[PDB]
């Protein structure tokens, strides 16, 4: 599981939406605008935990 590793990026710029992301093991939340993301990010924590957490 390389993808937990990945830094998600919140993206300011005019949006504000909470998500959800990997933490090296656990997850996490923020205010992600939707700019700056690749595999770590993820909009509800249920793949974010089925992706470090189940896998």
């Amino acid at each position: 599981i390389d993808t937990c590793r990945l830094p998600s990026d919140r993206g300011r710029c005019k949006a504000s939406f909470e998500r959800w992301y990997f933490n090296g093991r656990t997850c996490a939340k923020f205010i992600y605008g939707g700019c700056g993301g690749n595999g770590n990010k993820f909009p509800t924590q249920e793949a974010c935990m089925k992706r470090c957490a189940k896998a």
